[PDB]
């Protein structure tokens, strides 16, 4: 029958897909999902689908939007409130059996515009092999990584943090951790230099990211414009420190059984051949699982977000994606449909196991058999319910892009000027200007 037209980024496509395709068995040809991609940063995910919503692209029925657009989603009459399902079940589907932060960033105006089907919250991943202890704030951060360059070994805290987003989420987890914040509650004044607490927060953010930024044996990835990875850099053996989505779990258990990390060599147990499936994605059994991980326990460790303030966990900036139904959409009907299927219980156990992405259901995190698969997920849990947030603004494209523009290169920041400069570019982007 009718197709509903998924578009998620394209590095979770496959796993899209996966869960589409599982979907599609159970609708009995009533209807399909076909899964489609989206470009890697969230900017450019938001552009083509904002070209689809304006041009009126009525082949655009369900988008997973980045938690920063909803504000804008539903403030442009682009996302469909949940209460337009015509079968009345969209919301209450939502709400039931998820963590409450996914939901806060999946609102706007007291109403729900999306279902969240993907969580995030960046950890802390070391080697234990090199790092007697994981570090538990970010001085102590910064004297580890001062150790470890006098001693030879790998000296860099890879971030995930150019010029862009990430960049953006590392600046509001600090500030946040600080006791700041960038805008208001409701959004409409800039909050980070208007009293001496949010100036200190904003601050002492600065200074942690510049301290980072020159610190010996620091990344010469921050000082120029190449989009690096901080996960390819920790399994290429150059970090011993990164903070990063737990994703690189997956992609370390998986990446060290292709035999593509130096220091794991999961490649050469004969128990793990055939543990990557036809598509590439490592679905090892039980025992190849156990295997694997008690493997890479040995050279990679996870443990919480280091503070700012020590002696209390920090507030760890959340992310993730929320499905949403286009305005542009010819069914209503089937996307909902499609929306609450893509987000069950299966789907959600499989997109966080073998995607990497944290699902939503908070029975998941109280479920023993996706405990013992996602051992993070505690911790994950935990930043959740105390999370930060990015503010939730229409003009968060405009925001964002100002603020990494005012941030990047961190090597350049001065902690005062910088926190004025960046007070008055969020100030000129919720003035509607730029
Ligand atoms: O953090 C980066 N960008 C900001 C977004 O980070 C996450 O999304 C990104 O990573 C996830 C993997 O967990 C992918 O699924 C997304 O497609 C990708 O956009 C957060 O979920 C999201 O909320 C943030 O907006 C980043 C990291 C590394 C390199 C570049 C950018």
């Amino acid at each position: 029958g009718l197709v509903v037209s998924f578009y998620t980024p394209a590095t979770d496509g496959a796993t899209f897909t996966a869960i589409a395709q599982r979907c599609n068995q159970q609708f009995g040809g009533r209807f399909t999902i076909a899964q489609v991609s989206l470009p890697r940063s969230p900017n450019e995910q938001r552009l083509q689908l904002a070209r689809r919503l304006t041009g009126n692209d009525r082949t655009l029925d369900v988008m997973a939007l980045d938690v920063v657009w909803t504000a804008e989603f539903a403030e442009a009459g682009w996302a469909l409130p949940l209460s337009d399902d015509p079968a009345g079940l969209a919301e209450n589907d939502a709400v039931a059996d998820t963590l409450p932060g996914p939901l806060a960033t999946a609102g706007w105006n007291h109403k729900l515009y999306a279902a969240p089907v993907t969580t995030n919250t960046q950890l802390l991943w070391y080697r234990p092999d090199l790092v007697n202890s994981p570090p538990t704030d970010w001085n102590a951060m910064i004297a580890e990584a001062a150790r470890l360059h006098a001693a030879g070994e790998p000296s860099w805290i890879a971030v995930q943090a150019n010029q862009g987003e990430g960049l953006v989420v590392w600046f509001n987890t600090l500030l946040v951790s600080a006791g700041g914040s960038v805008l208001s509650e409701d959004g409409r004044h800039v909050t980070l230099t208007d009293t001496p607490a949010h100036r200190a927060a904003t601050v002492s953010a600065l200074q942690i990211l510049k301290s980072v930024a020159t610190t010996p044996g620091a990344d010469p990835s921050i000082t120029r414009t190449e989009e690096g990875s901080a996960r390819l850099a920790f399994e290429q053996g150059k970090a011993a420190l990164e903070v990063n989505w737990p994703f690189v779990f997956a992609s370390m258990l998986e990446n060290a059984v292709k035999g593509g990390v130096p220091f794991l060599p999961l490649n050469r147990i004969p128990q793990l051949a055939g543990s990557i499936n036809d598509i590439g994605t490592f679905t090892p059994s039980d025992e190849q699982f156990r295997i694997a991980y008690d493997a890479s326990q040995q050279v990679f460790g996870f443990a919480p977000y280091p503070a700012v303030a020590p002696g209390q966990p920090a507030k760890v900036t959340i992310g993730g994606l929320n499905l949403a139904v286009a305005k542009t959409t010819r069914h209503r009907a089937e996307a909902f449909e499609a929306v609450r299927c893509l987000r069950d219980q299966h789907n959600q156990r499989y997109v966080s196991l073998e995607g990497g992405l944290p699902a939503v259901r908070a029975s998941l995190y109280s479920d023993p058999q996706f405990q013992a698969k996602y051992p993070m997920h505690a911790i994950i849990r935990q930043q959740l319910t105390d999370a930060a947030v990015r503010p939730a603004t229409p003009v968060y494209q405009a925001l964002s892009i100002r603020l990494a523009a005012v941030l990047s290169p961190i090597t350049e920041i001065d902690p005062e000027s910088t926190a004025d400069e960046l007070a008055a570019q969020a100030q000129k982007a919720i003035d509607g200007m730029g």
